[PDB]
Protein backbone atom coordinates (compact mmCIF):
# COMPACT_ATOMS: atom_id res chain seq x y z
CA UNK A 1 0.00 0.00 0.00
CA UNK A 2 3.23 1.61 0.19
CA UNK A 3 5.63 0.62 -2.37
CA UNK A 4 2.25 0.72 -4.15
CA UNK A 5 1.77 4.40 -4.17
CA UNK A 6 5.21 4.67 -4.52
CA UNK A 7 4.86 2.71 -8.33
CA UNK A 8 1.40 4.10 -8.98
CA UNK A 9 2.50 8.25 -8.86
CA UNK A 10 5.61 7.26 -10.74
CA UNK A 11 4.30 5.93 -13.86
CA UNK A 12 1.23 8.82 -13.64
CA UNK A 13 4.70 11.18 -13.61
CA UNK A 14 6.68 9.92 -16.36
CA UNK A 15 3.20 8.85 -18.07
CA UNK A 16 2.04 12.33 -17.80
CA UNK A 17 5.32 13.76 -19.37
CA UNK A 18 5.07 11.20 -22.51
CA UNK A 19 1.45 12.68 -23.17
CA UNK A 20 3.22 15.83 -22.43
CA UNK A 21 5.81 15.75 -24.91
CA UNK A 22 4.08 14.16 -27.88
CA UNK A 23 1.82 17.06 -27.40
CA UNK A 24 4.43 19.53 -27.37
CA UNK A 25 5.62 18.66 -30.65
CA UNK A 26 2.09 19.41 -32.49
CA UNK A 27 1.70 22.92 -30.42
CA UNK A 28 5.44 23.78 -31.60
CA UNK A 29 4.03 22.83 -35.39
CA UNK A 30 0.97 24.75 -34.51
CA UNK A 31 2.99 27.82 -33.51
CA UNK A 32 5.53 27.90 -36.06
CA UNK A 33 3.07 27.56 -38.44
CA UNK A 34 0.94 30.97 -37.13
CA UNK A 35 4.28 32.51 -37.06
CA UNK A 36 5.01 31.88 -40.83
CA UNK A 37 1.64 33.22 -41.41
CA UNK A 38 1.74 35.90 -39.65
CA UNK A 39 4.49 37.29 -42.19
CA UNK A 40 2.87 36.00 -45.23
CA UNK A 41 -0.55 34.69 -45.65
CA UNK A 42 -1.57 34.73 -49.45
CA UNK A 43 -3.22 31.57 -50.19
CA UNK A 44 -0.60 29.95 -52.25
CA UNK A 45 1.86 30.43 -49.10
CA UNK A 46 -1.57 29.15 -46.98
CA UNK A 47 -1.51 25.84 -49.23
CA UNK A 48 1.65 25.05 -49.65
CA UNK A 49 2.05 25.65 -46.17
CA UNK A 50 -0.59 23.39 -44.62
CA UNK A 51 0.77 20.65 -47.77
CA UNK A 52 3.52 20.64 -45.87
CA UNK A 53 4.17 16.85 -44.73
CA UNK A 54 5.23 17.76 -41.22
CA UNK A 55 1.77 18.64 -40.86
CA UNK A 56 -0.47 16.62 -43.26
CA UNK A 57 1.19 13.97 -41.28
CA UNK A 58 0.96 15.16 -37.67
CA UNK A 59 -2.62 16.13 -37.72
CA UNK A 60 -5.80 14.68 -39.25
CA UNK A 61 -6.32 18.40 -40.44
CA UNK A 62 -4.67 21.48 -40.45
CA UNK A 63 -6.19 24.63 -41.38
CA UNK A 64 -6.36 28.83 -41.24
CA UNK A 65 -9.23 30.81 -40.37
CA UNK A 66 -9.60 33.80 -41.16
CA UNK A 67 -11.12 37.55 -39.36
CA UNK A 68 -12.84 37.80 -42.55
CA UNK A 69 -14.14 33.89 -42.46
CA UNK A 70 -12.37 32.67 -45.43
CA UNK A 71 -11.34 29.16 -44.31
CA UNK A 72 -8.64 26.45 -45.60
CA UNK A 73 -7.71 23.30 -44.62
CA UNK A 74 -5.32 20.53 -45.76
CA UNK A 75 -6.29 17.90 -46.49
CA UNK A 76 -9.34 18.30 -48.66
CA UNK A 77 -12.52 17.68 -47.08
CA UNK A 78 -16.36 17.91 -48.17
CA UNK A 79 -17.33 21.17 -46.44
CA UNK A 80 -20.85 21.39 -44.35
CA UNK A 81 -22.89 24.58 -45.50
CA UNK A 82 -23.14 27.72 -44.05
CA UNK A 83 -19.85 26.89 -42.07
CA UNK A 84 -17.91 29.58 -40.11
CA UNK A 85 -14.32 29.49 -38.51
CA UNK A 86 -15.03 32.72 -36.34
CA UNK A 87 -18.19 30.63 -34.77
CA UNK A 88 -15.67 27.48 -33.48
CA UNK A 89 -14.60 26.07 -30.47
CA UNK A 90 -10.89 26.56 -31.53
CA UNK A 91 -11.48 30.04 -32.72
CA UNK A 92 -12.97 31.35 -29.87
CA UNK A 93 -10.68 29.82 -27.50
CA UNK A 94 -7.21 30.79 -29.26
CA UNK A 95 -8.70 34.40 -29.55
CA UNK A 96 -10.00 34.07 -25.67
CA UNK A 97 -6.31 32.52 -24.86
CA UNK A 98 -3.96 35.44 -27.00
CA UNK A 99 -2.04 32.55 -27.68
CA UNK A 100 -1.69 28.24 -27.76
CA UNK A 101 -4.52 26.41 -26.53
CA UNK A 102 -6.10 23.06 -26.48
CA UNK A 103 -9.81 22.54 -27.07
CA UNK A 104 -11.94 20.33 -24.87
CA UNK A 105 -13.08 17.38 -27.51
CA UNK A 106 -16.00 19.02 -29.65
CA UNK A 107 -18.51 17.96 -32.33
CA UNK A 108 -16.68 17.97 -35.63
CA UNK A 109 -18.52 20.40 -38.05
CA UNK A 110 -17.38 17.49 -40.83
CA UNK A 111 -17.89 14.45 -38.96
CA UNK A 112 -19.89 15.26 -36.42
CA UNK A 113 -17.22 12.48 -34.30
CA UNK A 114 -15.47 14.64 -31.50
CA UNK A 115 -12.07 15.97 -31.52
CA UNK A 116 -9.54 17.99 -30.10
CA UNK A 117 -8.08 21.00 -31.54
CA UNK A 118 -4.48 22.52 -30.88
CA UNK A 119 -4.50 26.37 -32.16
CA UNK A 120 -3.13 29.51 -31.66
CA UNK A 121 -3.98 33.44 -33.39
CA UNK A 122 -2.21 34.67 -36.66
CA UNK A 123 -1.64 38.16 -35.06
CA UNK A 124 0.38 40.81 -37.07
CA UNK A 125 0.73 44.55 -35.51
CA UNK A 126 -1.96 44.32 -32.99
CA UNK A 127 -4.44 43.06 -35.63
CA UNK A 128 -5.77 39.01 -35.15
CA UNK A 129 -5.87 38.30 -38.86
CA UNK A 130 -7.18 34.56 -38.16
CA UNK A 131 -6.81 31.08 -35.92
CA UNK A 132 -4.25 28.17 -37.19
CA UNK A 133 -5.80 25.21 -36.05
CA UNK A 134 -4.58 21.11 -35.70
CA UNK A 135 -7.31 18.35 -35.12
CA UNK A 136 -5.96 15.29 -32.78
CA UNK A 137 -8.18 12.28 -32.16
CA UNK A 138 -9.72 11.38 -28.92
CA UNK A 139 -8.85 7.59 -29.82
CA UNK A 140 -5.04 8.61 -31.19
CA UNK A 141 -4.69 10.10 -27.57
CA UNK A 142 -6.36 6.89 -25.56
CA UNK A 143 -3.88 5.04 -27.19
CA UNK A 144 -0.81 7.24 -26.00
CA UNK A 145 -1.87 7.11 -22.29
CA UNK A 146 -3.10 3.06 -21.91
CA UNK A 147 0.24 2.43 -23.60
CA UNK A 148 0.87 0.35 -20.39
CA UNK A 149 -0.95 -2.38 -19.14
CA UNK A 150 0.61 -4.16 -14.53
CA UNK A 151 -2.94 -5.50 -15.57
CA UNK A 152 -5.09 -4.10 -12.60
CA UNK A 153 -6.46 -0.85 -14.45
CA UNK A 154 -6.31 1.94 -17.47
CA UNK A 155 -5.81 5.25 -17.93
CA UNK A 156 -7.98 8.49 -19.25
CA UNK A 157 -7.94 12.71 -18.98
CA UNK A 158 -9.70 14.83 -17.28
CA UNK A 159 -10.51 18.42 -16.60
CA UNK A 160 -9.41 20.06 -12.91
CA UNK A 161 -13.43 20.67 -13.07
CA UNK A 162 -14.25 16.90 -13.38
CA UNK A 163 -15.20 16.82 -16.87
CA UNK A 164 -13.82 13.75 -18.66
CA UNK A 165 -11.82 14.77 -21.17
CA UNK A 166 -10.64 11.35 -22.89
CA UNK A 167 -11.06 7.73 -21.91
CA UNK A 168 -10.99 4.01 -23.12
CA UNK A 169 -14.04 3.20 -22.64
CA UNK A 170 -16.61 5.36 -25.34
CA UNK A 171 -18.97 6.28 -23.36
CA UNK A 172 -16.88 7.91 -20.50
CA UNK A 173 -16.40 10.72 -22.81
CA UNK A 174 -17.55 14.09 -22.18
CA UNK A 175 -19.17 13.36 -18.53
CA UNK A 176 -18.49 14.82 -15.15
CA UNK A 177 -16.94 12.98 -12.45
CA UNK A 178 -20.11 13.20 -10.48
CA UNK A 179 -22.24 11.46 -12.57
CA UNK A 180 -19.60 8.48 -13.02
CA UNK A 181 -19.03 8.53 -9.25
CA UNK A 182 -22.28 10.24 -7.56
CA UNK A 183 -21.51 8.65 -4.38
CA UNK A 184 -17.59 9.39 -3.16
CA UNK A 185 -17.07 11.93 -5.84
CA UNK A 186 -13.43 11.82 -6.11
CA UNK A 187 -11.50 14.95 -5.47
CA UNK A 188 -9.57 16.16 -7.90
CA UNK A 189 -6.33 16.79 -5.74
CA UNK A 190 -3.51 15.32 -4.55
CA UNK A 191 -3.10 11.84 -3.07
CA UNK A 192 -5.40 8.48 -4.23
CA UNK A 193 -9.06 7.98 -3.55
CA UNK A 194 -11.83 5.07 -3.16
CA UNK A 195 -14.73 4.26 -5.49
CA UNK A 196 -16.92 1.87 -6.91
CA UNK A 197 -17.49 1.69 -11.07
CA UNK A 198 -19.53 -0.90 -12.10
CA UNK A 199 -19.42 -2.49 -9.32
CA UNK A 200 -15.78 -3.50 -8.31
CA UNK A 201 -13.62 -1.16 -5.97
CA UNK A 202 -11.53 1.13 -7.71
CA UNK A 203 -8.06 3.32 -6.97
CA UNK A 204 -8.43 6.40 -8.84
CA UNK A 205 -4.98 8.86 -8.71
CA UNK A 206 -4.47 12.30 -10.40
CA UNK A 207 -1.09 14.28 -12.00
CA UNK A 208 -1.16 17.48 -13.86
CA UNK A 209 0.49 17.10 -16.94
CA UNK A 210 2.95 20.11 -16.84
CA UNK A 211 3.11 22.56 -19.95
CA UNK A 212 -0.48 22.44 -21.45
CA UNK A 213 -1.30 26.07 -22.79
CA UNK A 214 -4.29 27.60 -21.25
CA UNK A 215 -5.67 24.77 -19.42
CA UNK A 216 -5.31 22.36 -16.79
CA UNK A 217 -5.74 19.18 -17.55
CA UNK A 218 -4.86 15.77 -15.17
CA UNK A 219 -3.82 12.01 -16.40
CA UNK A 220 -6.01 9.67 -14.59
CA UNK A 221 -5.00 6.32 -13.19
CA UNK A 222 -8.14 4.03 -12.34
CA UNK A 223 -7.08 0.76 -10.67
CA UNK A 224 -9.23 -2.45 -9.41
CA UNK A 225 -8.04 -2.07 -5.63
CA UNK A 226 -8.85 -5.89 -5.54
CA UNK A 227 -6.23 -7.08 -8.17
CA UNK A 228 -3.91 -4.22 -6.86
CA UNK A 229 -3.45 -5.70 -3.24
CA UNK A 230 -3.35 -9.47 -4.42
CA UNK B 1 15.62 -21.36 -1.20
CA UNK B 2 17.55 -18.85 -2.20
CA UNK B 3 17.51 -19.99 -5.59
CA UNK B 4 13.90 -20.10 -6.63
CA UNK B 5 13.81 -16.66 -4.72
CA UNK B 6 16.53 -14.83 -6.01
CA UNK B 7 14.88 -15.55 -9.01
CA UNK B 8 11.59 -14.29 -8.47
CA UNK B 9 12.63 -11.09 -6.82
CA UNK B 10 15.42 -10.52 -10.51
CA UNK B 11 12.21 -11.53 -12.68
CA UNK B 12 10.31 -8.99 -10.88
CA UNK B 13 12.46 -6.10 -10.80
CA UNK B 14 13.42 -6.70 -14.80
CA UNK B 15 9.58 -7.00 -15.63
CA UNK B 16 9.69 -2.91 -13.79
CA UNK B 17 12.69 -1.68 -15.41
CA UNK B 18 11.73 -2.98 -18.77
CA UNK B 19 8.46 -1.27 -18.45
CA UNK B 20 10.38 1.82 -17.09
CA UNK B 21 12.85 1.70 -20.02
CA UNK B 22 9.54 1.75 -22.62
CA UNK B 23 8.09 4.45 -21.14
CA UNK B 24 10.98 6.62 -20.88
CA UNK B 25 12.17 5.25 -24.21
CA UNK B 26 8.71 6.93 -25.97
CA UNK B 27 9.28 10.20 -24.01
CA UNK B 28 12.62 10.81 -25.14
CA UNK B 29 11.22 9.73 -28.70
CA UNK B 30 8.46 11.88 -28.69
CA UNK B 31 10.31 14.50 -27.43
CA UNK B 32 13.32 14.42 -30.12
CA UNK B 33 10.47 13.90 -33.14
CA UNK B 34 8.78 17.08 -32.19
CA UNK B 35 12.72 19.34 -32.63
CA UNK B 36 13.10 17.06 -35.94
CA UNK B 37 9.57 18.01 -37.17
CA UNK B 38 9.89 21.50 -36.60
CA UNK B 39 13.85 21.41 -38.46
CA UNK B 40 11.81 19.74 -41.06
CA UNK B 41 8.60 22.30 -41.49
CA UNK B 42 11.71 24.98 -41.29
CA UNK B 43 13.19 23.37 -44.31
CA UNK B 44 10.07 22.97 -46.43
CA UNK B 45 9.07 26.46 -45.92
CA UNK B 46 12.71 27.55 -46.87
CA UNK B 47 12.27 25.39 -50.07
CA UNK B 48 9.80 27.52 -51.05
CA UNK B 49 11.39 30.87 -50.79
CA UNK B 50 15.27 31.33 -49.35
CA UNK B 51 15.82 35.05 -49.90
CA UNK B 52 17.97 37.07 -47.17
CA UNK B 53 14.38 38.99 -45.52
CA UNK B 54 12.10 35.25 -45.07
CA UNK B 55 15.10 33.53 -44.37
CA UNK B 56 16.29 35.89 -41.32
CA UNK B 57 12.59 36.59 -40.67
CA UNK B 58 11.93 32.73 -40.44
CA UNK B 59 14.34 31.67 -37.87
CA UNK B 60 14.08 34.86 -35.89
CA UNK B 61 10.35 33.50 -35.19
CA UNK B 62 9.91 32.34 -31.39
CA UNK B 63 9.09 28.82 -31.78
CA UNK B 64 12.47 28.04 -33.30
CA UNK B 65 14.67 30.30 -31.09
CA UNK B 66 13.07 29.28 -27.45
CA UNK B 67 13.42 25.45 -28.78
CA UNK B 68 17.15 25.53 -30.01
CA UNK B 69 19.86 27.25 -28.90
CA UNK B 70 20.64 28.05 -32.82
CA UNK B 71 18.57 27.74 -36.00
CA UNK B 72 20.49 28.29 -38.95
CA UNK B 73 20.64 27.60 -42.89
CA UNK B 74 23.75 26.47 -44.84
CA UNK B 75 23.48 26.39 -48.32
CA UNK B 76 25.25 24.40 -50.92
CA UNK B 77 27.59 27.48 -51.57
CA UNK B 78 28.54 28.12 -48.41
CA UNK B 79 26.44 31.04 -47.33
CA UNK B 80 25.53 30.96 -43.43
CA UNK B 81 22.26 32.48 -41.66
CA UNK B 82 22.00 31.92 -37.52
CA UNK B 83 19.94 33.23 -35.48
CA UNK B 84 20.09 34.07 -32.79
CA UNK B 85 23.50 35.72 -33.75
CA UNK B 86 26.83 34.88 -32.32
CA UNK B 87 30.32 36.01 -33.34
CA UNK B 88 31.50 33.68 -35.70
CA UNK B 89 34.76 31.95 -35.95
CA UNK B 90 37.28 32.11 -38.94
CA UNK B 91 37.11 29.93 -41.76
CA UNK B 92 33.94 28.33 -41.16
CA UNK B 93 32.44 26.18 -43.75
CA UNK B 94 28.84 24.81 -42.83
CA UNK B 95 29.39 22.38 -45.70
CA UNK B 96 32.33 20.96 -43.77
CA UNK B 97 30.25 20.40 -40.45
CA UNK B 98 29.09 17.19 -38.65
CA UNK B 99 25.22 18.72 -38.98
CA UNK B 100 25.57 19.29 -42.82
CA UNK B 101 27.19 15.66 -43.92
CA UNK B 102 25.02 13.76 -41.67
CA UNK B 103 22.06 15.10 -43.19
CA UNK B 104 23.21 14.97 -47.11
CA UNK B 105 24.55 11.52 -46.46
CA UNK B 106 20.78 11.09 -44.56
CA UNK B 107 18.58 12.03 -47.38
CA UNK B 108 16.13 13.66 -45.16
CA UNK B 109 16.60 14.95 -41.43
CA UNK B 110 18.46 13.33 -38.51
CA UNK B 111 20.19 13.83 -35.75
CA UNK B 112 24.08 14.28 -34.96
CA UNK B 113 26.02 12.45 -32.54
CA UNK B 114 27.66 14.94 -30.05
CA UNK B 115 30.34 17.04 -31.64
CA UNK B 116 32.28 20.11 -30.56
CA UNK B 117 30.42 23.42 -31.30
CA UNK B 118 32.41 25.11 -34.09
CA UNK B 119 31.51 28.59 -32.24
CA UNK B 120 31.81 27.72 -28.57
CA UNK B 121 34.15 24.54 -28.28
CA UNK B 122 31.57 22.76 -26.72
CA UNK B 123 29.45 19.41 -27.49
CA UNK B 124 26.01 19.82 -28.87
CA UNK B 125 23.29 17.76 -30.98
CA UNK B 126 22.10 19.23 -34.11
CA UNK B 127 18.52 18.14 -35.82
CA UNK B 128 18.76 18.52 -39.16
CA UNK B 129 17.28 18.05 -42.83
CA UNK B 130 18.43 18.80 -46.23
CA UNK B 131 16.48 21.79 -47.95
CA UNK B 132 15.15 20.15 -50.67
CA UNK B 133 13.42 21.59 -53.98
CA UNK B 134 12.71 20.31 -57.46
CA UNK B 135 14.98 17.09 -56.73
CA UNK B 136 17.67 19.27 -55.38
CA UNK B 137 19.69 20.16 -52.13
CA UNK B 138 20.02 24.05 -51.85
CA UNK B 139 21.33 23.40 -48.52
CA UNK B 140 20.78 22.25 -45.00
CA UNK B 141 18.62 23.28 -42.03
CA UNK B 142 20.24 22.49 -38.16
CA UNK B 143 18.69 23.07 -35.17
CA UNK B 144 21.00 23.09 -32.28
CA UNK B 145 20.61 20.76 -28.86
CA UNK B 146 21.93 21.57 -25.42
CA UNK B 147 23.11 18.03 -23.83
CA UNK B 148 22.12 18.72 -20.76
CA UNK B 149 18.68 19.00 -21.98
CA UNK B 150 18.29 15.45 -22.96
CA UNK B 151 20.13 14.30 -19.90
CA UNK B 152 17.08 15.98 -17.89
CA UNK B 153 14.05 14.50 -20.30
CA UNK B 154 15.45 10.79 -19.84
CA UNK B 155 15.96 11.59 -15.81
CA UNK B 156 12.44 13.09 -15.50
CA UNK B 157 11.57 9.97 -12.87
CA UNK B 158 13.98 8.98 -10.45
CA UNK B 159 12.99 4.70 -10.79
CA UNK B 160 12.44 5.14 -6.54
CA UNK B 161 15.97 6.23 -6.22
CA UNK B 162 17.50 3.12 -7.33
CA UNK B 163 19.47 4.69 -10.21
CA UNK B 164 19.15 6.80 -13.43
CA UNK B 165 19.08 7.02 -17.54
CA UNK B 166 21.46 7.95 -20.26
CA UNK B 167 21.43 7.26 -23.69
CA UNK B 168 24.10 5.15 -26.11
CA UNK B 169 24.81 4.54 -29.63
CA UNK B 170 24.55 0.71 -30.88
CA UNK B 171 28.18 1.30 -31.21
CA UNK B 172 28.22 1.40 -27.69
CA UNK B 173 29.32 5.33 -27.56
CA UNK B 174 27.56 6.79 -24.64
CA UNK B 175 26.41 10.23 -25.95
CA UNK B 176 24.01 11.73 -23.16
CA UNK B 177 25.06 11.16 -19.24
CA UNK B 178 25.11 12.33 -16.00
CA UNK B 179 28.10 12.33 -15.01
CA UNK B 180 30.07 14.51 -17.81
CA UNK B 181 33.24 12.66 -17.74
CA UNK B 182 31.16 9.54 -19.40
CA UNK B 183 30.08 11.58 -22.31
CA UNK B 184 31.74 9.92 -25.53
CA UNK B 185 33.14 7.11 -24.07
CA UNK B 186 32.60 3.43 -24.90
CA UNK B 187 30.98 0.89 -22.67
CA UNK B 188 34.09 -0.76 -23.25
CA UNK B 189 36.05 2.22 -21.50
CA UNK B 190 33.57 2.51 -18.87
CA UNK B 191 33.11 -1.40 -17.87
CA UNK B 192 36.09 -2.75 -19.13
CA UNK B 193 35.63 -6.13 -17.18
CA UNK B 194 32.02 -7.67 -18.09
CA UNK B 195 31.06 -5.02 -20.43
CA UNK B 196 27.36 -4.60 -20.69
CA UNK B 197 26.18 -5.94 -23.95
CA UNK B 198 23.61 -4.10 -25.97
CA UNK B 199 21.50 -7.26 -27.58
CA UNK B 200 21.56 -8.99 -23.80
CA UNK B 201 19.02 -6.84 -22.46
CA UNK B 202 20.09 -6.98 -18.79
CA UNK B 203 23.55 -6.88 -17.79
CA UNK B 204 25.03 -7.17 -14.74
CA UNK B 205 28.16 -4.67 -14.44
CA UNK B 206 30.59 -2.83 -11.61
CA UNK B 207 30.96 1.16 -11.38
CA UNK B 208 32.56 3.12 -8.31
CA UNK B 209 32.52 0.32 -6.30
CA UNK B 210 28.89 -1.05 -6.26
CA UNK B 211 27.15 -3.70 -9.04
CA UNK B 212 24.49 -2.08 -11.21
CA UNK B 213 21.86 -3.64 -13.82
CA UNK B 214 21.88 -2.10 -16.73
CA UNK B 215 19.11 -2.35 -19.31
CA UNK B 216 18.51 -1.25 -22.77
CA UNK B 217 16.07 -0.18 -24.67
CA UNK B 218 15.85 1.17 -28.73
CA UNK B 219 14.40 4.59 -29.77
CA UNK B 220 12.08 4.16 -32.27
CA UNK B 221 11.30 7.22 -34.97
CA UNK B 222 15.00 8.87 -35.29
CA UNK B 223 16.36 8.68 -38.78
CA UNK B 224 19.40 7.69 -39.69
CA UNK B 225 20.13 6.68 -35.98
CA UNK B 226 20.15 3.63 -33.82
CA UNK B 227 20.31 4.88 -30.13
CA UNK B 228 19.30 2.83 -27.02
CA UNK B 229 18.04 4.42 -23.80
CA UNK B 230 20.16 2.77 -20.64
CA UNK B 231 19.15 2.33 -17.23
CA UNK B 232 21.72 2.16 -14.65
CA UNK B 233 20.01 0.22 -11.17
CA UNK B 234 22.14 -0.50 -8.26
CA UNK B 235 21.42 -3.85 -7.59
CA UNK B 236 21.74 -4.31 -4.01
CA UNK B 237 19.24 -1.55 -3.29
CA UNK B 238 16.87 -2.61 -5.70
CA UNK B 239 16.27 -5.96 -4.83
CA UNK B 240 16.67 -4.57 -1.04
C1 LIG C 1 -13.77 20.98 -40.00
C2 LIG C 1 -12.89 21.17 -38.77
C3 LIG C 1 -13.42 20.87 -37.45
O1 LIG C 1 -12.48 20.46 -36.51
C4 LIG C 1 -14.17 22.02 -37.11
O2 LIG C 1 -15.19 22.10 -36.56
C5 LIG C 1 -13.31 23.12 -37.62
O3 LIG C 1 -12.28 22.40 -38.57
C1 LIG D 1 27.06 26.92 -35.44
C2 LIG D 1 26.91 25.46 -35.83
C3 LIG D 1 27.28 24.47 -34.85
O1 LIG D 1 26.30 23.59 -34.42
C4 LIG D 1 28.56 24.01 -35.22
O2 LIG D 1 29.44 23.69 -34.52
C5 LIG D 1 28.59 24.03 -36.69
O3 LIG D 1 27.41 24.99 -37.05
Amino acid sequence: REDLESYLREMGDVTSSNIQNWLGGRLLLVEQTAQTLARDHSPETVSALLEQPALTSTFSFTYLGQQDGVFTMRPDSPMPAGYDPRSRPWYKDAVAAGGLTLTEPYVDAATQELIITAATPVKAAGNTLGVVGGDLSLKTLVQIINSLDSGMGYAFLVSGDGKILVHPDKEQVMKTLSEVYPQNTPKIATGFSEAELHGHTRILAFTPIKGLPSVTWYLALSIDKDKAYA
